[PDB]
């Protein structure tokens, strides 16, 4: 009843530097979650990403009632600023203790939020939660922002001062009265998909308590061989904690500590593989930090994301091709098993997001905004930076890699990410007897080894809708339309 | 170089009562395997059942060379009797120590084999390996054979004398010379399927050494709850050792001992569930013993198997329906996941052989000899009795159960064998988001819960080729053709 | 109420070939245990060996009530023959189904028992339980008994016929009425040691159910390295099941089966160490079988045991020396830790029975009947053959080994049985800092390394009562009294 | 070659805030260990405490060479200040980066060290390593130090600001040249006890790498039931890490973090026992922090330790009584097993230091400086504060507990610390058969239960040198000499 913390994307109580700075403030703290998806514009957050919030908020209530604090109130309005001002009015609070995000749509909203509340009479203070450093204090030589990643992260490990350690969770807090503020339940998922969304719990359980159980099971397990099992998609040794790390159920400053703390343990035991796989796991953590630093600084993705160097190219406006690739009647088996895992789990491996999405533009030749709006709706780790950073990288625009005029060609795009075919036979079991040479290209197989395996192309497994040698040249008939104008 | 043992379907060295009776015979023993599939008539043994033999023979050689004995010679001819007489001629042997099988095609061959060898001058002696008792010494009240199972097996546990215990494996044997007999390698699998058959090793490894590893992993594991997990097909708690138990890699007299020996351990520990699941596991072992006793005695399946009370009914002669059911474009999802597991593993659960095969006759209305000849070609536990006993039982003819004029109706044929749908979503992952009420019948679902789950019937998942209410009456238009003639 | 089985030293229900031959006999069986220790003469069985029976009988009652059978009646009289005749009179039984033992005091009693019962009118039948073969059917070349062990056991593995396998335990039996026979409880242990005997349960739990738990924990565990950890006494890798194997709680025919059954498993896995340690474990089992065969056949230990080639030698008649060696104020540390383990556990390692008992005769020069009567009173595996076979062997009389005119000399009698000193420091912790060179001989140590370790000889740890160089010649002053008379 | 760190009692590299503040200082760092035990006066550190340093320094060299840094130089002189000034002269260093200890003998030495080096021209800076807070910033109400513990530690958990978290270990450091400074090996242990000290490695391995292996094995293990297994000495569930925590191989700020971090994990799982045993483990950690705060502040143990309210009382000057209690010929079995564990392991439980030391003064009536000088010589966790705080507490002088005019009386001083007698029978196995009522007092036993257990008092187990009812009044004849003078 003195200060408020309102969570936005930090759904945790361990080392949260707005709740722990509320416990030692002396007065009473009441928490909050204002839900306004109409403010976020075209980035109405997901459809299974909206499922994760409703099960993580209810996990946060029973984890924060045991520290005291009564409840976690949840209000709903069109914009945050009317609802948050009505919250300090209803409760009679003096401060607002939030922490700044780095979306280009919330950064304009946060200074607009700090402009409404401070002119009223209450005082606010922002903090730094889901980032190692802050993106304005990391600089290059003179004063500028970086424009690449490998010059950037070489400054990020060789800082003058180390990142601040995970500060202690609070001992106990107090709300005073749990009934002055009339909280209300609110819908997140639709009523037609009230039962079809509960089938994502076969692989994913949300909550902050399951975030550190998933972290510690990775440190003892697959971190010792992350340097070699990084690309292989058949085994689940790739630390499936990015939905925890996107919604702030796991702090980046704790994963940076515990990996570095046990890098020293393996460093003086002669394990040269397990110490190499710790500098390569923190590099991937730095890719998350670089995407937040990119949308805040100089490029900024100035008005909308999915933007670096295109949006003329003569795409086919065929909706039924978007009905085939979404369903998976595509014939190319590696982009077909990846398109079935995304629907069944709400999850893909990073190298399988490489081949599913690059097939969507370079072979199928569809507009890339149809690929984002489908990835945005059914995925769990669907943020505004990394979905914009990754689509930028795979379809080709950072001077980092994965250029155009280059189709996937799954003959050798599969022998690096899936050597034995344990990923194709897991997800399309109608292809489970092809002897691992034609499991990545059944249309290149002779008729004798196909009729022996029980696959008749056309009835059991569909033909490729677009041939590989066709779109190897049909792209260059369309990509030359860039190179006459730019 | 004195006596010969020739293995037929007892590919093991532990408690084999023809090899152990060859070690204590004093002289030298040479083993053999004569392969004549042209003698077996229409029962040319399998196509993946022929894969299991080629990998179990080579497992038997390296397991019997370490007892001595030099080699395991393998000859090939049209009939066994010319090849076996040429074997005692080439090696100068005096005895033949085999053990009698119980196929109606080998029982006529065995007395024909004993008729050729004894008239030459050499002496033979048969033994009893793959059976608990012998089928002529188990009798009913006066002198007759039984005609049912539950009167039969009540005599089989209440015998005057117990079955003979597993006699010790031999200490060491000797062949003398490993080069007098010019052995030859021989083909089992085709050259077109030399690589597609090696993909059954993802679930099955043959050999007698893996038979007791699979047995002991079941006694400590799923035997404690076999009485409740008997019908459920989603979990693999059903002791997958019938391909070991068909080819004689695991003796029935050892499984009867070790289950009964540890039934006593659980009997005086208060475990009333784990002692009930031992009388129900030996009952299923007795179903194997009853099928061998049935083809030898009174019914005998007199000239051919797949025979009890039919073969008029007006079947559709449509080959493309046999191309749909073999592939699995059938729409009924429970008989579709079962039709994909049979092709991927060469294995089905016993209650899934119930619903796949009864759909083949009572709904699709195809001739049952097309169902045997497909089951015979791709299955591992494809014998001559139990494939004939089971097709007789499920399609309805023993006074045991599973009568006609009764379709499967998977609305409640699935809630006993697959309660949560973990078996359908494992094998058809294009149906992985239906909320477990319409996972067994997608065509009975409303359009809203189907478009939310991403299934559009006709493109993603095919329609039912034959409706359920159609064949519920279209059978009775065809089954009345029995009841005017019989 | 038709036949009786009376247990003597076969306190088990698994593969007991008098109870299982009572179940299939048709009539009702009542079990019994007649306790007459006054018949056994000087071999009144033990004082902790009498503790093991009272806790194994009560374990047998609750293990045989669950098969039916009502009770296990226990009567007490001076001789067995009056009590057993009063038992068939009280119950009206027709047969007596026991199994013959091989003590020279029970073999004369058994034919005296068969002489009383058969002349009355009832019929008896003996069986073979606690032996592999029978000692009259194992012969040498012409017709004679053997006189050694290594010629004997070479016949015992190369028999014409294998030993009979473990026959199945009974399904269920029936006593009919549990109150016609007025059974009575009876004392085994004294009332002064009613509480001091319950402290042997810190290491030993009796019963037949714990016999196979102790057997299977050895087969998976220390049997793979029994060939190298056979002599080392510090680690408990030596299969502590001889108290189970003496009282018939574990059949010898089952241990011969399960070791031989899994010798084949390790034989075709390349484990040359684990297959050697199975031929050396069955050799030690054969030492138990040889001692039973020795007291029945030609030497017979004709009127009393502890007898092969002595009982003149001029022993000291000092009782206080027998008070020192029993207590352990002896100074020699290896025979002192062994004398403390025997009192604390009722158990010694076989190589520690070697050095404790040979020090008792060759150095202390006491009469050997004081050593048996002390070993008989406090030990668990105190039978009439192996206690007589072992004292015969270590003090020297079989042409097998461990001759006289040879003291122990623990300088190198310890570096084979206890290399690091983990056995001395476990049992005399007042010596726990001597640096493993003088842990086996503290009196041979300099004064500086003794005062640094905190041992002052005379107050903390006593001096040797008899010097080593004294009894190295004082024996030969007494052993020359043999060699003038024999 | 720019700054030096010299370790004193912080033998670790993880979160050491003088080495990590040396890595980010830019220049080159060389480490050091100056060994001057002649400066410490009567507190020449231990004889097995001197063994722990020689094996932890050599563990620190191979753990700090892999971070770079060349070596760890070790010089020896009479005082630290001549040797440390000769070290900055030999290497040409500019700074000295140490961290202040809290002994009253080093606190006078540290400001004397800062007085020599700063007047030369080099600059020093101290840090805070082995303490949670600093002892001058924890205050009571007005400005004073505390005089008790329970008022003190209630301020220590309710501080305004939390203790600083474990700061990251260094990435890599550099010495430049490893041969400019002529380092020398040095003796720690005597040559007479070069081999008797290596027998403490049966229970203790030193080093900082084994400190966190011992910590994490306690957090997963016995911390869940520390609240009930705190007093019981028979089981080793009491987190044996005080020799790691005394020599600075494990930071107190890390144990405070990891216990508090997983107190939250058990707090929201319903484990009310495992969350109570975390507030009671940090209390014991606070007892270490209170003893350091006590010798620095107001009482200070002004010129020497072992000092609070005595040193007149008429002690017996008998050296042979000090030869009995050191050896353990004392008859009282609970103080005898504790006196054998201290010699065998160099370790005692905290409640066994309670009864061994209080028997030394209140019953044996010896001067307490003979008890410290014996505890100082053979113990591992022999510091200057807690050895002074504990002797003060048990023999009675803090207003905390354990007053005088109160003997131990092991009849009920044993049924709280050793209920079954598993601690007495472990260490005096000559008493291993007493039936747990007279295992704590054999002289109070009747003769029948003693002769049955094999204990004859006087020869096997010695009599009590001082009777219990004697020193219950003979103390009060000597304690009245206090109460006439004070
Ligand atoms: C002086 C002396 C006295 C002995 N007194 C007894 C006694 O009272 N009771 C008794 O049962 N054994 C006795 N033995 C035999 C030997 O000590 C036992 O084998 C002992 O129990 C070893 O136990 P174990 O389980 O470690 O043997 P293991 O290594 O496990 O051997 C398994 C079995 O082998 C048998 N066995 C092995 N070695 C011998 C042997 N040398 N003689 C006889 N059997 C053997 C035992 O019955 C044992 O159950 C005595 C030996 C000596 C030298």
């Amino acid at each position: 009843m003195r200060i408020v913390v309102w969570f936005r994307r930090d759904l945790r109580v361990e080392d949260n530097p707005a709740l722990a700075a509320a416990a030692r403030a002396g007065g009473e703290v009441v928490p909050a979650y204002v839900w306004s998806p109409e403010e976020e514009g075209p980035y109405y957050p997901g459809r299974v990403s909206r499922w994760w919030i409703s099960q993580s908020l209810n996990h946060l209530d029973a984890s924060l009632r045991r520290l005291g604090a009564g409840k976690l109130v949840t209000r709903r309005s069109a914009d945050a600023a009317v609802a948050l001002l009505q919250l300090v009015r209803d409760t009679g609070a003096t401060h607002v203790y939030f922490n700044h995000l780095y979306d280009p749509i919330s950064l304009v909203r946060d200074r607009r939020l700090k402009e409404m509340l401070a002119a009223e009479g209450i005082v606010v203070q922002s903090f730094n939660s889901d980032l190692l450093y802050e993106p304005w204090e990391v600089v290059d030589d003179e004063g500028q922002p970086f424009t690449m990643f490998d010059p950037f992260w070489n400054r990020c490990l060789s800082m003058p001062y180390d990142p601040p350690a995970p500060l202690l969770p609070p001992k106990r807090i107090n709300s005073g009265d749990l009934s002055m503020c009339p909280s209300e339940d609110l819908i997140f998922e639709d009523e037609s998909e009230r039962g079809s969304n509960a089938l994502l719990a076969r692989a994913w359980t949300p909550g902050w308590q399951n975030a550190d159980k998933a972290l510690t099971a990775f440190l003892n397990g697959p971190l010792a061989d992350y340097s070699v099992n990084r690309k292989k998609a058949d085994s689940a040794s790739t630390s499936l904690l990015s939905p925890h790390l996107h919604f702030g159920e796991l702090s980046v400053r704790k994963v940076f500590h515990l990996v570095r703390m046990k890098q020293l343990v393996w460093s003086n035991e002669g394990n040269h593989a397990a110490e190499e796989s710790c500098t390569l796991f923190l590099r991937s953590i730095g890719l998350r930090e670089y995407s937040r630093y990119l949308s805040f600084n100089h490029p900024s993705s100035h008005e909308r994301p999915l933007l670096a160097h295109l949006r003329f190219f003569p795409w086919v406006v065929d909706e039924s091709y978007f009905k085939i690739w979404r369903q998976g009647r595509t014939g190319y088996p590696l982009v077909d098993a990846g398109m079935r895992e995304l629907w069944a789990t709400g999850w893909l491996h990073d190298r399988i997001r490489v081949v599913v999405a690059s097939f969507f533009v370079k072979v199928l030749q569809l507009p890339a905004r149809w690929g984002m709006k489908y990835f945005w709706d059914t995925l769990l780790d669907a943020d505004l930076e990394s979905d914009a950073l990754g689509w930028q990288y795979i379809t080709g625009s950072l001077p980092d890699g994965r250029e155009l005029d280059r189709i996937d060609n799954p003959q050798f795009e599969g022998y690096k990410f899936d050597p034995h075919g344990e990923y194709v036979r897991r997800w399309i079991p109608e292809l489970a007897r092809l002897p691992t040479e034609w499991i990545h290209h059944p249309w290149d197989a002779p008729v004798s080894v196909l009729q022996a395996a029980g696959i008749e192309l056309g009835s059991n497994y569909p033909l490729p809708i677009v041939e590989l040698d066709a779109a190897k040249g049909r792209l260059q008939a369309a990509l030359s339309e860039m190179w006459q104008l730019e």
